[PDB]
């Protein structure tokens, strides 16, 4: 059991690992294009 | 087990380490360009 409990342990580390990356990369590109579009809106004007 | 539990221990330290940096650098540059664009919007006017 403790054996498989340790087994469940990397499970948590999976979500951790996996979804940490989720965060990381998601916001990354998010920021990126945001700024690209900022440059877009700097050449002219955002226009609401 | 406790051995591999210690093993899971740096796992947490990984996300910690890794994603701490995520934070750090992300917001860093975030702030940076924000300010660059502030200078952009200071020369003229943000224009909504």
């Amino acid at each position: 059991d403790r054996s498989e409990d340790a087994r469940a342990n990397a499970e948590l580390l999976l979500k951790g690992d996996e979804q940490t990356h989720k965060q990381r990369m998601d916001i990354a590109n998010i920021l990126q294009s945001q700024r690209q579009n900022q440059p877009s809106g700097s050449v002219a004007e955002t226009p609401q």
